[PDB]
């Protein structure tokens, strides 16, 4: 399912993404904005083997088990398949573990280099909160 801006914006605050960690909600919209264009059947093979999967792209070498790449931790104890669905339950309950392994946002590449120090809150302006 593809989620607009603002009804992904509110999908989040509820699953307790607004101030987790101490990011506010306009990181994780740009997040998945750049990582998927807010499509949650995103998925992408990354060059080590490993395959992106969900609105927040999460590889499975280090966070979840796809049945195809060797070396595999799950650490979120997941398929990859459940971080397709249109519920972003576990894609939410994935994400906050990986931005809690010391690294915060900076897991993800696309908030390192396209979100991280410009005006995020604009992603979530005229949202209806």
């Amino acid at each position: 399912k593809v989620f607009g801006r603002c009804e992904l914006a509110a999908a989040m605050k509820r699953h307790g993404l607004d101030n987790y960690r101490g990011y506010s909600l306009g990181n994780w919209v740009c997040a998945a904005k750049f990582e998927s264009n807010f499509n949650t059947q995103a998925t992408n093979r990354n060059t080590d083997g490993s395959t992106d999967y969900g609105i927040l792209q999460i590889n499975s070498r280090w966070w979840c088990n796809d049945g195809r790449t060797p070396g595999s931790r799950n650490l979120c104890n997941i398929p990859c398949s459940a971080l397709l669905s249109s519920d972003i339950t576990a894609s939410v309950n994935c994400a906050k573990k990986i931005v809690s392994d010391g690294n915060g946002m900076n897991a993800w590449v696309a908030w390192r280099n396209r979100c991280k120090g410009t005006d995020v809150q604009a992603w979530i302006r005229g949202c209806r909160l």
